């Protein structure tokens, strides 16, 4: 079975489908590892590892490359985040093939317009006819496409957030991920309730750690639930706090012992298998 | 002052330099934030990052392409690993000219044959060759040298890695590097005892958790700390904690206080900056 | 003197320079050795070479990372190609500190929306903020912004593509790049003659092959002439003919007599070099 | 017919298939047009391209790229040149599943040792771990690995040239390359007759332009033929020349009308499909 069938089987199953973000292979290793059934090749985690704002300052090819590279490291399905298509449905015809033989299994794209002005989103029509392109260019129809409506972080409404769900799906959207910044999912789950169309939600509740996967479970519609930028921030933590022990103890004395050991690391960069290479072909 | 002559100052005027490994641009900053005097940019923890083995898998590319990321992000020297130097002297005197364009203020390179075979370490005067010819192909002779000494874990013993210390030092190393995998610093110690040449030795005590750098600075012979893999595996022991707590009680109702919130992570991208810049320019 | 005092010198005196197009080093080379003043790192070279339309297709790494390889090869100023500055003016600001650091001599920024949609060019106050970011990001004060306005070929008129040269100049712009895809050279010669700013035109007079060197330098407002895509055309027509050779013919017994020899090509890879290095350091 | 099969196609067939040099996909898609078999991602020609020795100085991921980028614009079989498999058999394992990945249908290794030292050749049974490595790697078995022996440039003789190659088919090899220096092909049409293998052979006669197609059609044990350099040797021609007459006429009034125009460029940039993408999904 392909990543993509994989994908397709967990949507059509009605079963939830999780990922986590993963700002390099290794942590989407650790992820696959931890049970989760995707991974999320998030744009915000990769700028920030490269400590630079989520603002389309990284290149198309950086992010690109890494989907690449975490493809060919874990067997679970991948989903790109692809911002908003790099351009207009031009740009996105010429990208989503890029990014579906780098081994991705799903993108993810936003109605928001690009770049930043001093509209908020482009025109419905618009956005439809970059959803058209992202299905016409794909290769295996297995591979999916998700739209991703900012209407709600706009500020324009539920009405016109559905309205755009609709519309997407109408244009090919296998599934449509709403986003909210409200501070309570008060917003979030009232859009939910109305979601009056027929594929799959995406729900990438950051803002709402109280949301568990049993509540968001108890959510027919949703699909699909991503865990956004956790990942950096539990690297950032322990880093910073390994940093400032060694440079308060002068030393790694004190820490050495609680940290994972170097063995451990050489067997998550997968020695085992370049054993059996240099004992089978090195001669 | 530039980083280049910073580095050289410290070499210069006798004090403990200290250097962490860094695998992307957020832990660099990190470690400077932290304190530390220089960045290690380390291909074990770059391949690591990448879940593939520290056996030059990785292309040049990716980790030069690294060095320079890092090198615009963070204010201090980044001193850069540049295992053997890609293949023999000519390669080198190709290779270092991009390292110093791409902002390392120092590169480390060790006298291992590449590729490993089914002897251990390349002659003392081909390795002479290729420290010749990275000196020689320096812009700025602040630029900083290091030939890393693999004869005592190739188990040459105490007399040959002094031997060929001291032919590194005579071909222009600006710093020898000694390493041990011994159990215990014994070995270690007593190569700095014996070591007869005048420019500094540079450590890298991952295996000797117990020398603090108060013992080191105790030895007025080594100008150079290097912590070799601690951020890869404070990075793998968090995240690996992370995915398994978030799979356990299924969501991030009991993680998400304990983790760096989402605006540190911003702030830490340098959002303060593009705030400016889009206040003083997006018209 | 530095590649951009090189270029500055040739804006203040008041000579006539000329840049060529190039879509590799190789080219950028032979560029430099028939003796141009310039090399242009043309979107529309290098998205040809790669066979994809000139929209913002191409990865803005990929041409960055061109422009590095070419400003390491040859010895004369580079001006690169960077369309309409990868985004508003955030994105302007942290692109242009990286194409600085690539050894490019100057940036060419023009005034038109990105991405196209079914205005034509961004707002006169967007623009100028979009140079002011640019030459508020410069390290260097050598190093040459250069503002192209697109009011002619929009359909605009005159009056609006003066108004605009005149904002870009107030902005920071060192030089004004007008284009015209009229037949004839007219309206071209119309906004010089009327051209009132007191820095520098740049003509790509790819449309006009009429107007030659003799006719453009008495042009006294022209200070740069740039040859936009003569490279790739000529590869283009040589490369077409000697495959349709090989092919008739059925071998390169005919056609290998014409083309430069292997040994040609070695020492453009610059072999003599190479030859010394391996004397001098391969021991 | 995949591309693999299309390949394999050939060789089975016993036609005679022939392959051109291309250093970037514009070229490769006029080899295609003009009607070759193949297309051969030359080392020799990617880094005379970037003005640098064919020496290893260009990165692996340079090359890998680039075979990328030709393998998505053309639909006929690319055979990459990964020199020595860029290290040992470890290296060769991690590195063919990403040519394969990158659309690559066929690769060719060498048994020169890397890097140069001041033997010439690796260890018979190293090279066949690597062969064997190769072909352990691939996913498909229609990929096709090619091993090139350069017994008789490294001046050894016949007998040793056959041994190597018999010695690497049984390791795998599904053709043997078998390269000559000498000023006459004497050397080679003595070893296709002396050649006892079952598997195909293939030439690269860039040193004998008097052997034609017919001429090696005639030998049933060739089964490829290629063309190594001819596609930067017949640019770098053209550039040169229209380069010094724009120089020596000032101008381009009397180049223009010879050269291809610009409309035919973009016809070879897709514009075409381009054209049918912004009509039916630009909205
Ligand atoms: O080879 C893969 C292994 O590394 C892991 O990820 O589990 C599934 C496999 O297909
Ligand atoms: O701009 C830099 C700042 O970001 C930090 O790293 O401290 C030193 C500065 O030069
Ligand atoms: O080294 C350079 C040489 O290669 C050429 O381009 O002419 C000027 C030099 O600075
Ligand atoms: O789409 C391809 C076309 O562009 C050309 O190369 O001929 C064969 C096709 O498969
Ligand atoms: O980048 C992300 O993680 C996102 O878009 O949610
Ligand atoms: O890669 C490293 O960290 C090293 O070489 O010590
Ligand atoms: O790309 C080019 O050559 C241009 O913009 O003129
Ligand atoms: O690089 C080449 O073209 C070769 O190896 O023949
Ligand atoms: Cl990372
Ligand atoms: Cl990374
Ligand atoms: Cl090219
Ligand atoms: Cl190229
Ligand atoms: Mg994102
Ligand atoms: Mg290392
Ligand atoms: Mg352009
Ligand atoms: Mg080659
Ligand atoms: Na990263
Ligand atoms: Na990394
Ligand atoms: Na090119
Ligand atoms: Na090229």
């Amino acid at each position: 079975m392909t990543k993509n069938q994989a994908l397709r089987a967990a949507l059509d199953s009605g079963r939830l489908f999780t990922a986590m973000a993963a700002h390099n292979p290794l942590v989407a290793k650790l992820a696959e590892q931890a049970g989760f059934g995707g991974i999320w090749g998030s744009g915000f985690e990769l700028s920030a590892s490269y400590a630079v704002p989520d603002a389309n300052i990284l290149s198309m090819s950086t992010h690109l490359e890494m989907m690449r590279a975490i493809a060919s490291t874990v067997s679970i399905p991948l989903i790109a985040d692809i911002d908003t298509g790099f351009g207009n449905a031009v740009n996105v015809h010429y990208v989503v093939p890029q990014y579906e033989a780098a081994g991705a299994s799903a993108i993810v794209m936003e109605d928001k317009t690009f770049p930043k002005d001093t509209q908020e989103l482009v025109r419905i029509e618009e956005f439809q006819g970059k959803i058209a392109a992202a299905t016409a260019a794909r290769a295996d129809r297995d591979f999916v496409v998700i739209a991703r409506v900012e209407a709600l972080i706009a500020g324009l409404g539920q009405q016109e957030a559905v309205r755009r769900g609709q519309a997407y799906e109408e244009a090919g959207a296998d599934a449509i991920l709403i986003h909210s910044r409200q501070k309570t999912p008060d917003e979030i789950l009232a859009f939910v309730k109305s979601w009056p169309g027929k594929v799959p939600l995406v729900l990438v509740p950051t803002a709402y750690p109280q949301l568990t996967e049993a509540d968001i479970a108890a959510l027919s519609k949703v699909g699909i639930v991503i865990y956004g930028n956790h990942a950096i921030r539990a690297a950032v933590g322990a880093v910073r706090e390994v940093f400032a022990r060694i440079r308060r103890d002068g030393g790694i004395r004190e820490v050495d012992a609680a940290l994972p050991s170097v063995k451990e690391i050489i067997e998550l960069q997968g020695d085992e298998r370049m054993r059996a290479v240099e004992a089978r072909y090195l001669k």
